[PDB]
């Protein structure tokens, strides 16, 4: 099985590199979309930025060199002979940059909650993420502000797995084990990361007590266990008692023996339905249901019935299941509502701003095309007027206007580009 422990090591190496790359990119997005753009065109005060982002720029400079040494050891590719323990050890002292950030984290969130109450500041914050390239309906800024705390806690989890796939023969063995101990002591010193590490430890401890795990690791999809309990899975032809675990974003049912993995469901495709005590239907295999409900895997269009011992447990479960749905569905729908309002606002604003003869850009050009403007001119005018800083920001803005039904190509055959492609506001041609 030596080759098994080999490909397994490379997967760890490939992951450490690929995840570190996406981390630095996330840091490089936070400064360009936020810290840099406001430090140029000076409703977000300077103190507001210092509170929200703290030393995120110092964290970047550290991880910009970490990634270099990571790619340095893993050149030309992630090869098994390559050693990575020394890298973590010679950056172990530089990781104290997380001290100030994790301290200011609570204060930053408190500010963000009050800033999001102001509609103009919420829109500006969301406008920064749009211009920076990243989608606004995906991860909220609260999550971006936390990813430093998450990343520094993902290092012990990654090094542990690497140490498992690294034999005592490999010269990196004394270093990987020494680096794992050092990375743990880093997180343990900081209070904010200590709470995070113990929350990730719980997810991984549970996954270790489950045999035959299939799918993505809990530490990569969930954050906390919501409810655990043993129920009856009256699936078609299989009425067996199962141990159910409800996390955020995932539900998994196991076979109690420690547990043995049986199946898992993503809560996004899960739809529950109550069955009154005394009901008997096909999903219950004909048996009378008491203190039970019904689950529907809308991905597979499969229904299966759960039953609890007490009616308290039924309510305890049904209540916890509804909460998870509402919590994530409110966030998602909320980010998607607060993002349409800024585009509609900026769309109507830039329309009237462009209609004035000071910078007339929606001119009837030529067959004649009425009330059209040029993408090249539009992007340039945005930088002149100061609404954007880079040109990549201008196309990201125009595309968001095209996608959100504000503008469109004259022939609806092109997306937004910095070329002299003619676009028109959907107001002028009655398509709004």
């Amino acid at each position: 099985e030596s080759e098994r422990q080999l490909r397994l090591r490379l997967c760890v190496l490939n992951e450490i590199l690929g995840t570190e790359r996406d981390y630095v990119g996330t840091l490089r997005f936070l400064q360009s979309a936020f810290l840099h753009r406001i430090r140029q065109n000076v409703g977000l005060t300077e103190e507001n930025v210092k509170v929200l982002f703290s030393n995120i720029e110092d964290i970047l400079e550290v991880h910009k060199d970490f990634l270099a040494a990571l790619e340095y050891c893993l050149h030309p590719e992630p090869q098994s002979q390559h050693e990575l323990g020394n890298v973590f050890l010679k950056f172990k002292d530089k990781f104290c940059v997380y001290e100030e950030y994790c301290s200011n984290h609570e204060k930053a969130l408190r500010l963000l909650v009050e800033l999001n109450k102001i509609p103009t500041v919420r829109a500006f914050l969301l406008s920064c993420m749009l211009l920076g390239g990243r989608k606004t309906t995906d991860i909220p800024l609260e999550g971006y502000l936390l990813s430093p705390i998450q990343r520094i806690c993902k290092y012990p989890l990654l090094l542990k797995e690497l140490a498992k796939r690294t034999p005592g023969k490999h010269p990196d063995h004394p270093a990987v084990q020494s680096a794992l101990q050092a990375m743990k002591t880093v997180c343990s010193n900081i209070n904010e990361t200590k709470r995070q590490m113990e929350k990730l430890e719980a997810l991984e401890q549970l996954q270790s007590h489950i045999e035959g795990w299939e799918g993505s690791n809990l530490t990569d999809i969930c954050t906390q266990l919501l409810l655990q309990g043993t129920l009856l899975k009256i699936s078609a032809g299989n009425i067996q008692e199962r141990a159910f675990f409800l996390f955020d974003n995932l539900l998994v049912y196991c076979k109690r023996k420690l547990y043995i993995f049986r199946g898992r469901i993503n809560t996004e495709v899960m739809e529950v339905e109550n069955v009154e005590d005394g009901t008997a239907d096909y999903h219950s295999n004909g048996y009378t249901v008491t203190n039970g409900w019904k689950i529907h895997n809308t991905a597979k269009n499969k229904w299966f019935v759960c039953m609890a011992k007490t009616a308290e447990e039924k309510q305890k479960w049904l209540d916890a299941i509804i909460r998870e749905r509402e919590q994530r569905e409110s966030l998602k729908l909320g980010m998607e509502r607060d993002a349409y309002v800024m585009i509609a606002e900026k769309g109507e604003k830039l329309y009237h701003m462009m209609m004035n003869k000071k910078v007339n850009l929606i001119k009837d050009r030529r067959s004649t095309v009425p009330k059209c403007f040029l993408g090249n001119e539009f992007v340039a005018w945005l930088l002149e007027i100061g609404e954007i800083s880079k040109t990549e920001e201008g196309v990201n803005l125009g595309q968001a206007l095209l996608e959100n039904g504000i503008i469109h190509h004259v022939s609806d055959k092109h997306q937004f580009k910095n070329e002299q492609v003619m676009y028109r506001f959907r107001y002028d041609d009655g398509t709004y």
